[PDB]
């Protein structure tokens, strides 16, 4: 069985008319759970609210004050060029997280295989300082390091297959032996950082823009799976964007809903050799609504198969 996390209070979370990180983007998927019956193959649960022990396993307290002291009361609030707070967005942030942390204590205790969280606003640019790129906190490395203090899992892998480079996650674990990284990004492309100075435990390996799935099928088979059969993780966590998809306007590589589809498949195989299935799932971004819909069902089936 495969949980499937959310909650209406991330459609609250919105930073202007004009920002393709919009809550459409969760109304998409729904849509599309529905017109593939695959809705029907996952159980529903409420993402709760994260606490403050969860956040500071791996930011600062410095930035989860700021966060909760920018917060505004009306309006936005500004956190970068492209990254605003309205009213909503901590409590949003909150659930994101949430999700996250309780997807991961159902999948340990054995009520769900694997769970997907669809969430807003995505994590893996929130390092353990910085709000950055449509992020405040890292809800995928919230789970892994929820795994690692509270359960006392030994060994974790993160799968990364957002377009955009996971510096969050980068930044969080650079120096813990238990965490491995694999990934792909765009590169030379926003966030512009993965591809120099890569700690021991981490895989980013960076992609030409106009790739198409067949770059990233022989990256993943002749990088990624050696790496993850050396390492034997004992559970997944997966930030899972959907923005390298060819129909993105915010990517400029060319995946397709097939690819998701393969991905999805090697994750699951890992999973079963070494973490006894044991996977959490995190929505990061992906802009086409479309596409977007299309490429989380491809996901969450191949993870209900
Ligand atoms: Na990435
Ligand atoms: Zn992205």
């Amino acid at each position: 069985a495969t949980g499937f996390y959310s909650h209406a209070d991330c459609l609250q979370h919105e930073m202007g008319q004009w920002h393709p990180e919009c809550p459409a983007r969760l109304q998409a998927i729904e849509d599309q759970l529905i017109a593939s019956r695959i809705g029907e193959l996952i159980e529903r649960e409420s993402a709760p609210l994260a606490d403050e022990a969860a956040l500071l396993r791996v930011h600062t307290k410095a930035h989860v004050d700021y966060l909760r002291a920018r917060s505004p009361q009306s309006g936005y609030a500004e956190i970068d060029p492209d990254t605003s707070m309205n009213p909503h967005t901590w409590t949003a942030a909150l659930r994101a997280a949430g999700a996250a942390v309780a997807a991961t204590d159902a999948v340990i205790e054995g009520r769900y295989d694997n769970a997907f969280c669809s969430v807003r606003p995505p994590g893996h640019h929130a390092e353990p300082a910085r709000a950055m790129g449509f992020c405040f906190f890292n809800n995928v490395a919230i789970a892994a390091r929820h795994a690692l203090e509270v359960h006392k899992l030994e060994r974790v892998a993160i799968i990364d297959f957002d377009v955009h480079h996971g510096n969050g996650t980068e930044a969080a674990f650079s120096n813990d032996a238990r965490v491995l990284m694999c990934s792909i990004f765009q590169h030379p492309f926003y966030p512009f950082t993965g591809a120099d100075n890569q700690a021991p435990n981490m895989c980013n390996v960076p992609i030409a823009a106009r790739s198409k799935g067949m770059v990233v099928r022989e990256a993943i088979d002749m990088i990624w799976l050696p790496r993850l059969d050396a390492f034997k993780p004992q559970m997944l966590f997966v930030s899972a964007g959907f923005d390298a998809h060819r129909e993105d306007d915010l990517g400029n590589m060319a995946l397709v809903e097939d690819d998701y589809a393969w991905i999805t498949q090697q994750i699951r195989l890992v999973a079963d050799k070494y973490a006894k299935g044991r996977i959490v799932s995190c929505l990061e971004g992906g802009y086409n609504l479309s596409a977007l819909g299309r490429s989380v069902v491809a996901h969450v089936r191949a993870l209900a198969d």
